[PDB]
């Protein structure tokens, strides 16, 4: 698609066999979503963004399809105020911004 | 541009006669900088991301030049991690993600 960015650049998810929303944004490193449970093992991660620090959960190796890509990534779990799809995920996708 | 995002999208600005480096953001509805002090008056304003609140200064009608194009826009003036430019900004660029 070409996403015009007069509203927030929200699109639908898949993981764990659940369908979710979430943000793409450029300007996040990792992906961060809160409203799932992903299974296994992880490790502790600290995060930042404008209000400080979080610590999430880092899940490896986790399936992810966005549009109709079926991607392998990192995906952290934790409080985020919006789930985020970030540019870990975002180069699989071949996205680009474009102005 | 065409950007890619293996790596983090940061542009050159020139902002109040000064020439400053921004992320290119998606995930951010305004634009918010740490490194340069604005001229006039500014009303409180309260952004959210990862991690919390912060306080800002929000200055309006401000000009602000970022490859060529010379728009006017609200720039908030705080802390944070990273100069950022927002969707306010990116709109008036013509700027959309695109995969
Ligand atoms: C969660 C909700 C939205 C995502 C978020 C992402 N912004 C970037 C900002 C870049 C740093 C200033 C971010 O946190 N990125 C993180 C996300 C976490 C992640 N792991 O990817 C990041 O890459 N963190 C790297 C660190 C980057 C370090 N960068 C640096 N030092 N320059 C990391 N591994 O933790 N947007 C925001 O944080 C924006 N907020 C908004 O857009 C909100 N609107 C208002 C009006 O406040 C809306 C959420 O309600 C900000 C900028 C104010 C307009």
């Amino acid at each position: 698609p070409q996403i015009t960015l007069w509203q927030r650049p929200i699109v639908t998810i898949k993981i764990g066999g659940q369908l979710r929303e979430a943000l793409l944004d450029t300007g996040a490193d990792d992906t961060v979503l809160e409203d799932i449970d992903l299974p296994g093992r992880w490790k502790p991660k600290l995060i930042v963004g404008i209000g400080g620090f979080v610590k999430v959960r880092q899940y490896e190796q986790v399936p992810i399809e966005i549009a109709g890509h079926k991607v392998v990534g990192t995906v952290l779990i934790g409080p985020t105020p919006s789930n985020i799809i970030g540019r870990n995920l975002m180069t699989q996708l071949g996205a680009t911004l474009n102005f």
